[PDB]
């Protein structure tokens, strides 16, 4: 068949907030697939505790992709309403104008992240994944699908 992930969402409006549907447990899947437009500066997918504004929901993990001078990933994480230490990487796949898929894998002590099928970076938790229940895509991006695998 054509469906290969679960509880698929295609062509969402962002910013976009959604409940994940089931449990992050290690080896668990989730894969955006999108494009970046021309004029995009950063954009941003946070795996959160909730969609509250007040008190600002916990980001467990903020990934956010930063287009200026040579390009970054900057990832971090957002606790009572107070980002930590941030954790930069500069290889990156990402650019203006063109389409990439990102597949977050969580595992025991960390998320993967590969781009495009390529591994990109490692972080560690600093939030319980279990808290987790909302996706976050938020900034200049345009996402073309989401979708995910629970194990
Ligand atoms: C200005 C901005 O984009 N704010 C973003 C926020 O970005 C911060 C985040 O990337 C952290 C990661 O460490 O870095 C912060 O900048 C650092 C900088 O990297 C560092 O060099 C310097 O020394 O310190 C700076 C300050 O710590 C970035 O400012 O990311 C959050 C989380 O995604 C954004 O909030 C979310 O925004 C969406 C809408 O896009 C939605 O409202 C969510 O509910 C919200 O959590 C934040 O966006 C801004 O602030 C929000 C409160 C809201 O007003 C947005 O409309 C606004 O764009
Ligand atoms: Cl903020
Ligand atoms: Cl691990
Ligand atoms: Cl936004």
């Amino acid at each position: 068949s054509l469906n290969n992930l679960q509880n698929i969402i295609y062509n969402p409006v962002i910013p976009f907030v959604g409940t994940i549907p089931d449990q992050l447990d290690p080896g668990t899947l989730i894969v955006i697939r999108g494009h970046v437009p021309s004029d995009a500066d950063r954009f941003q997918v946070d795996l959160q505790n909730g969609s509250s504004v007040k008190p600002r929901a916990d980001v467990a993990f903020h990934f956010n992709p930063r287009f200026k001078r040579a390009g970054c990933i900057v990832c971090n994480t957002l606790i009572n309403e107070k980002w930590g230490r941030e954790e930069i990487t500069y290889d990156t796949p990402f650019k203006r104008e063109k389409s990439f898929e990102i597949v977050i894998m969580v595992l025991k002590d960390k998320f993967q992240v590969a781009v495009n099928g390529k591994h990109t970076l490692l972080y560690g938790h600093r939030i319980g994944p279990e808290k987790i229940d909302t996706l976050g895509i938020y900034g200049k991006v345009n996402i073309h699908s989401i979708g995910f695998s629970f194990s």
